[PDB]
């Protein structure tokens, strides 16, 4: 028994200096921390071309369908006007843009057919039927602007009784089209260029009915068969070239989470064992760690096939995964090269500061998130960094790390003087507490940590 | 009496742990806590919908009759014109608009009845009397512009002799009006909607004399009975649906004065019978706080009632209360949580380093005071964070704490070589005697830390 | 001797507990500070209105006379052309704003006579004489225009053959003009305006010959006597109303000078009788500082005296010499309140820290001078915060305290791989080791402190 | 032997002061770094002048030859076009500014040949073969514009087939031409004047195929002969001037490269007749940093030398070595002043420490790497900061050091809320993470630092 349990804390690399056990497992894991760091970079390169292609077409589509675009969007919406002449001037405008889209576009861009495979526009209002007498149901009429009847001399549909807007009764007006797209930019590799398919809507949305509508443009793009198109160049099988790595990589991982959940069950046989000579010391916190790594780099390698199989656009859960994936990977290494064992005082601390640091938080938290409240009522209407809870919690965590206090001193509006000097007050205490409860931290835990050592 | 006081010393949880006294107290804190912040989120949500729907319609009246607006107010007024064909452009504009506001408008806005119930446009203007001979006096002269007079095909105001403004005399031009809006996004919650009056005024004021002058807008709103309108909804009675939260907020709140003050009462009448066996430690300051807490909430809550009851749109007193009593509420936790006595350490700290700190800072004050006074009376007219006190005493706090340094030093104008040498004399030696400062008294603090408890 | 001793170590609080001695040097120097204060920000104010005014009527007279001004300047100059059009469509257009001059100002301005006492405009060139043949030697040639001249309905001027200039040998185009203007902002307060002269000066100049000419705009402002005007208000009288009060300072610090002297000549007599018994300690370094205030107050008071005696409107060595007085005083303040005895750990620390410091900074000094120069070396054509030595030497200071890291990082340009590739290593390497220099310092700082104390 | 010892050990001063050797080494070495110091100076001031000149002209032919262009490049690229007659509008006023060059500049700048010595303009435009029917290989067209053409009344050249480009099979359109520009701004200094060429070319790449082209513009710059020059003016002979100071400063670091080889020998032959005395502490660490400082320098020298001869314009390399020589040399002061031995504890914690810090980077740098990958991989496509790996490792490097946190909050686009969610928990995780980290070291060190002296 003693035997055994000093060789279940031997090191692997004392191992094999006195026993001549081979480390296999730890040349498993470096293999697996090698292929999940070329897996991730692959995946964010592949991710980063698809992405910058849409996020182009899609400011391209800004400015050609958006009248007077400055190139920047006014925020979550691209343009907004307050005259009824400029919206009637920004529909038109954007109405007239897709008539001559040939003529205009410089990209390989066409026309693409709706749902029932017909090449047009469709424009829909809403508004609430008088019945200022109004009702709150609202109507909802729609017409298709085919390219015939754009095309025609007389346009015809700007004369129609369609557009006579009541825009004291208006909700929104969207305009809806579908694009086809080319990226050429692969053609070089010989790769086969991988067609798209754009969904554009643009919604003049005055839903506040304050005096302002905003206009949003949303661009939802999806990877089509090239059916139009004859280059003289190769397919793709790079898919298939691919799906075999990410396989590797589950195998690798399936390995993995085997072999420590076999070594956390022998740990367990020894305790028992102990346990019977004498009638969290043997579960490695490194062990389950590896588990978690185990099972998030499956579960995003299979999320990224499935992704790859049916030619999807959309990488959020997966790159969560292998990212947080990654991350655990890279603790491992720490704990590795810890095997040094001449890391110990700092270790040593940061077990007797925990429980001291995790109270002095949970005191330090109380007083914050009444802060967060005071100042998001209080300057909620005055401060762009306290409009919303979650706004005044970031910004005042900044503040306590020493962050932007003179813009937050300086973006205060003095055309209320109550408000004003609360603020300054507000500011300075509130700067002025952290700073010393900080101060009254690290003094005590000094004091202690050599109690405890000394 | 040694059994009285061992039960007032003793934490509620044990009372009933021993005694089986149900903590009734701690109960009702917690209810007191829960609805304290309930109040306040309601309050914010509601105060934000009002301030957004009013600061909208603002930005709109900004937009429509201010000529060549950028969007973004230049300074405290909205824009200005250093030119005198420039300020009969901007007067003739903003009056033109007004004549077609019902072509323009974007959303559900209808012309307001002055004082006297007139639809129209009173403009005023101030100047020095001639008697450059001019005198002190002013003379101040109105006409009042209905909408049958601009609507005539001649205008005829613009040819009147009314607007030749001598500007070497003009003081301002003010120009005032009324206008009717409803806001019809809350007529989907089957809320009858609230109209509203703005009473906005622009002020063309060249009070400096120098050249320029800056065109203020100021649009005060106000809640008015929805009269003229007609929709198929129910009317409002959360007024009184919100009238009973905040009553029974102060009925809690009542109780947990007097009950907070019974306690304060027992406590003495303890140490008066603990003084009479024995011929600060008995006054909670966790008991002062909780107090002064109810007194704001109620205080808050008074002035919410009254602000709903008769429907105004200014909540800066009301909302400055309510903050103030959520943080103080939210200290009251940190009291109970540090029940558990695994805090004493930082406790003790804070106790034994506030003197100390407390001189620290009486000393540095004063270099403080002196150092800003210096900074404002020297940089002043040569940097934008010393223009006045208060941006001084500002600014060398944040760089005290190690903010926006680089561009302090930057953003000094080289034109003086005096002054440009002098700052950087002036910020070198600054922040290099506040840091030495700090350092000394880190040190000072550990080292006394260690004479105390060891 | 020992009573002597002990009376002159006393402190006067003390002094008049219990030998009645009344401090009247105490109340001297308290009505020193208050008085030293209240001058300062009576200057303050003062010169703010003056400086206000004046920057105003620059920020006017820049919109009125430059084509195209944007509103701030493009740098040192207000705003720049690059094509010969441009540059002549500036000069015709300043010139033509100044014939309107009446039309178009909005303030009280009017025309100003020059040195020869006329009315008119006068514009200079510099070109290499062609003797691309040229010569080192300059020509200067003006011709002065008249309003006469200008209000030709022919122009004339600009068919004039003065007007060719030859870009290619032109050196700068300098125009000037002189205006008068009053503020009518004060006539409120029934204190007499003081009339302005302007003396302007346009100069297009192109020395760097780079395709690119720098439009410089300078207003010289003086106060003269206002002899065309006629208001109903009283004169200044207020000159001779801050002559005493300047006066008055004047003797109270000069009062202090000798006291403090006496007391310096009191202590050495001490000195050399403590020395005859026993055949630094003696002078206050508090009384020295003292005497420099008082000092520089007697300097900026008679600076100012002469400034208003003259009615000057340059207060910059004045300024500066009261910024400084008024920093020296509050430090007195620091060593009255000292008086509590309540401070001594943190003097100590700083007494012993001192000689530490001052070779940790002579140490860190050599390296923080060597990656000065480094970096101006090599980051200096590529980085805008390296472009001279002040520069670099102020973003390295920056980064020793931790501001605009990330900025340093990002704005530097990759278009030179090894430029960037040394960037990194030379931000990198500086931020690590100066704090690790500042991390091995403090905890030898603390180490030491023990030993000297403990 | 012990003699010797004693010798070797002895400071050059105590050498002087008790057997009088006169410290020769030490002069020596304070001229080398004054010499070198000087070199630094000279060669920045002068790389300054022309690199400034170079980029005036830059942004002179930029302004003159884009159109509408803003005054900043958007980018890498100076600016962008979306349309196709945008395109052909910047194609269009490129080609036709270049032919009134004269007309327009308002440098001394002229027409210059090609490499066949011939004045025109030529362009060249890229297309994929028809063969969306295309084929991988690109067909490459250039057609000779010479100033005669351009003149023509008919431009002609506009009307020609050449400019039918077809967007949709565009690679991109480059269009160069040759300047020369002569720099009169030396010919005060009676200096006469480096003739330079510019080389610039116009690229209207659509490489990307997204809907928008991006226009580069690169202007090489090299000194030429001034043949067509007459000025009154000396001719040059600093470059000679300069020669002899390199020369200097390459044997006066040369001769310091021998004498510390030479004394690194000797302290190697005491070394030797120490250890047959008794059958790292000799080899000055300060010894090796001089010899390379030394090398660097003399590189740097002999680069310097060979760029002034050729008339070079491009000083990167050399520059790159003559700061890090100086760098140096500024550390070997630091060496000499140390001679005071008033600097030892700091010295102990700096060797005390480095194991300690070594070991703690070496664990915070793997959690660093795997959050650096993270991020990039999730943070990625929505922030501006995480676009790239070297930018999340800024970032996070700034994060650590407190810079720019709640902008990093800030940025980040709440389209997606999973991605938005793992960002807070991203962001506050590592930043609390590192805090602690970094706690529970300056304890440690701290704790360490009196076991090891105490
Ligand atoms: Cl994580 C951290 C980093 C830097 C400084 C501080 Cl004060 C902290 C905190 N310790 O306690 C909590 C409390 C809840 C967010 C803050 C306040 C947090
Ligand atoms: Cl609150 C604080 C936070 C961070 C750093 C410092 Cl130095 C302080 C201060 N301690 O003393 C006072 C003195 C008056 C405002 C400054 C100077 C203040
Ligand atoms: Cl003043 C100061 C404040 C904060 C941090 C530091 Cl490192 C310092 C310095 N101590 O040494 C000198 C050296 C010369 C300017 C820096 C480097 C200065
Ligand atoms: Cl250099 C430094 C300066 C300030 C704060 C810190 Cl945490 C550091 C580091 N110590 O460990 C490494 C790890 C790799 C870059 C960071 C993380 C670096």
């Amino acid at each position: 028994l003693r035997e055994d349990l000093k060789f279940y804390f031997m090191s692997p690399c004392e191992k094999y200096r006195a026993r001549r056990q081979i480390p296999w497992k730890l040349g498993l894991q470096i293999l697996k921390i090698v292929m999940v760091t070329t897996q991730l970079v692959r995946f964010g390169l592949s991710n980063q071309l698809v992405v910058a292609f849409k996020e182009d077409n899609t400011v391209a589509f800004k400015h050609l369908f958006l009248k007077g675009y400055s190139g920047t969007d006014e925020d979550d919406y691209s343009c907004s006007v307050y005259t009824q002449e400029d919206a009637y001037e920004s529909i038109f405008f954007a109405i007239n843009q897709y008539h001559q889209l040939k003529d205009i576009t410089l990209g390989t861009l066409g026309y693409g057919e709706n749902e029932d495979n017909r090449i047009g526009l469709k424009v829909c209002k809403q508004h609430y039927k008088k019945g200022l007498n109004i009702d709150n149901d609202v109507e909802l009429d729609c017409v298709q602007l085919d390219l015939q009847d754009l095309s025609k001399k007389p346009p015809d549909w700007k004369n129609s009784s369609f557009f006579r807007l009541e825009f004291y009764r208006l909700l929104q007006v969207e305009i809806s089209f579908h694009l086809k797209g080319i990226d050429l930019q692969t053609i070089h590799s010989r790769e086969l260029p991988d067609c798209y398919v754009f969904q554009n809507t643009i919604i003049f949305d005055n839903k506040a009915h304050s005096g302002k509508i905003k206009i949003y443009f949303d661009s939802d793009a999806k990877i089509e068969e090239c059916k139009d198109l004859n280059i003289f160049g190769s397919t793709q099988k790079n898919a298939q070239y691919v799906l075999v790595f990410d396989a590797f990589v589950i195998v690798i991982c399936l390995a993995s989470l085997i072999l420590c959940t076999r070594s956390i069950v022998l740990a367990l046989r020894l305790r028992k064992r102990f346990l019977n000579f004498f009638l969290w010391e043997f579960i490695n916190g490194w062990y389950v760690l590896v588990i978690i790594s185990d099972l998030m780099t499956i579960i995003g390698s299979i999320l990224k096939m499935e992704i790859k199989a049916k030619n999807l656009t959309n990488y959020d859960l997966c790159s969560i995964f292998l990212g947080t994936s990654t991350l655990l990977v890279w603790v491992g290494v720490i704990r590795y090269l810890g095997y040094f064992q001449a890391y110990n005082v700092l270790i040593l601390t940061m077990q007797a500061s925990l429980p001291k640091v995790l109270r002095f938080c949970a005191c330090a938290g109380m007083i914050y998130l009444g802060y967060t409240f005071c100042g998001w009522i209080v300057l909620g209407p005055y401060h762009d960094k306290f409009e919303n809870l979650n706004t005044v919690a970031e910004c005042l965590f900044s503040l306590v790390n020493g962050d932007d206090m003179f813009a937050t001193f300086a973006q205060i509006q003095q055309k209320s003087i109550l408000v004003w000097l609360f603020s300054r007050l507000y500011l300075y205490s509130f700067i002025s507490l952290f700073i010393y409860m900080i101060l009254s931290l690290f003094i005590a835990l000094i004091t202690d940590s050599y109690d405890t050592i000394k």
